DNA sequence: TAGCACGCTGTGTATATAATAGCTATGGAACGTTCGCCGATGTGTGTTGTACATACATAAAAATATCATAGCACAA
């Protein structure tokens, strides 16, 4: 990829001594241009992960390149361990083995082999926006090496802790331009929309009685939110579209879940079930929307499903949301002539969620995304399938809302 | 006059020779029937001691957000 020998002709200028990083999208190829960076310097490389299927994805790279198998190409876990060799090495390792404390299970000397025997000489860091965090504070205390790399995709964090890095790694050497990159390569077009649903007076007046996070539960249990997601959900299977349901809170994604009668995947889940609800959702054609919380979405990213649809959400966390819907958006490529990715931010008016939503949209715009509003989709008047638009099921819905109140 | 005893009559017995008719024991082959003592040495289990792989509540980490309290500032 053309921006790839863009990066690496700043590792071709000088040579030695440099470090810096490197935004790419997910999408990418960011492990090639490690894997070309291992080949340029010849040393062992460690890659800080901190997952196991991205430590296989780094194998799979290995095993792209040559050999992984002899001992040279080193894998640090707490299931296993394998020798390494100087002159050169290629290791992944994970944050929480290497920082700890005092908990052992006889492999925190494993790695003070790696690091006490100064078998070193370049660093990879995998999604260098966490690294704004004490542990990796020791991670980078506990280690120095001659040319060091960071490897991520996004850094807009409120923390006021991602301008260290330009001094604790070094300063962001390149960063592409999302949308010249869509030019290159079709990574589904970013349509941005905002839902404005209508807010009831009952649902109005009680949510200005909440406050706290329990008046989100008194923002996400709206019926109109509720006519809205079947408008957009009856909508999207009839454009013959797949559709991933987006939610910060684990209860409204099981509300929404069980009265939709989709499969959903939470926290606590059997991971049995989870590759189950996977694969039903990569064969089989008669389940197209998902219920995803945080657990399926950093997990894993599917690259099917244009529509993208956003029902619950948490304060400040906004950038978060947009690292998470950039990666859904990434993750869809192959090259089409229309490609249309939808993005819907189901907002009822005067509500405290919407305000931090619009900076989520602030984000998107910096990203060179493209948003508009929208009140309302004509067509939503003509479903008789929508639940609670008769006031009989908005009263008893008002008083189940009321219930999850007395519980809280 | 009938059993007993005596004399008389018929039969089997052994033998060569042939005629030349049916009658039959024999060995083989095939189908249907009830039935199937103390000492020394050596094995033989079963609950269970030992043991391994996966589940699951814990520990911890890590990542983060929001009210309360002290101090400083402001008002009835």
């Amino acid at each position: 990829r053309p921006y790839q020998e863009k990066s690496l002709s700043k590792m071709f200028g000088n040579g030695r001594a440099r470090s810096g990083i490197i935004v790419l999208p997910c999408g990418a190829g960011k492990t090639l241009v490690g894997i070309t960076a291992a080949c340029t310097i010849k040393k062992s490389v460690i890659v800080l992960c901190t997952s196991s299927v991205s430590v296989m994805q780094w194998r799979q790279q290995f095993l792209x390149x040559x050999x992984x198998x002899x001992x040279x190409x080193x894998x640090x876990x707490x299931x296993x361990x394998x020798x390494x060799x100087x002159x050169x090495x290629l290791v992944v390792s994970t944050y929480s083995m290497v920082a700890n404390x005092x908990x052992x299970x006889x492999x925190x000397x494993x790695x003070x082999x790696x690091x006490x025997x100064x078998x070193w000489g370049f660093i990879i860091l995998d999604e260098v926006h966490v690294v704004p965090a004490a542990m990796f504070r020791r991670v980078v205390s506990t280690i120095a090496a001659h040319a060091k790399l960071g490897l991520t995709a996004t850094l807009v964090r409120e923390d006021d802790k991602i301008g260290d890095l330009n001094f604790l790694i070094g300063p962001k050497l390149y960063e592409a331009n999302w949308m010249e990159l869509s030019q290159k390569g079709h990574i589904a077009n970013v349509q941005c929309a905002e839902v404005w649903c209508p807010m009831t007076a009952e649902f109005y007046q009680e949510y200005l009685r909440e406050t706290a996070r329990k008046r989100m539960l008194l923002y996400i249990m709206n019926p109109t939110k509720f006519q809205a997601c079947q408008f957009l959900i009856q909508y999207h299977e009839r454009r013959g579209d797949k559709i991933i349901v987006f939610s910060d809170n684990v209860y409204a994604l099981q509300e929404y879940a069980l009265k939709m009668g989709k499969p959903f995947i939470y926290g606590s889940t059997p991971q049995q079930e989870r590759m189950n609800i996977l694969q039903n959702f990569q064969y089989n054609d008669q389940i197209n929307t998902i219920f995803l919380s945080k657990v399926g979405d950093t997990s894993i990213d599917l690259p099917e499903a244009t529509c993208l649809i956003q029902i619950s959400s948490h304060y400040g966390s906004r950038r978060q949301e947009a690292q998470r819907l950039g990666r859904i958006l990434r993750a869809k490529r192959r090259n089409d002539e229309g490609f249309n990715a939808f993005f819907y931010s189901l907002v009822s008016k005067d509500t405290q969620e919407m305000y931090y939503s619009t900076k989520r949209q602030a984000f998107l715009v910096d990203q060179g995304y493209a948003f508009k509003v929208i009140t309302h989709l004509h067509g939503m008047e003509n479903i008789p399938n929508l639940a609670y638009a008769s006031p009989r099921e908005r009263r008893e819905l008002l008083q189940e809302v009321l219930l999850k109140n007395e519980e809280a």
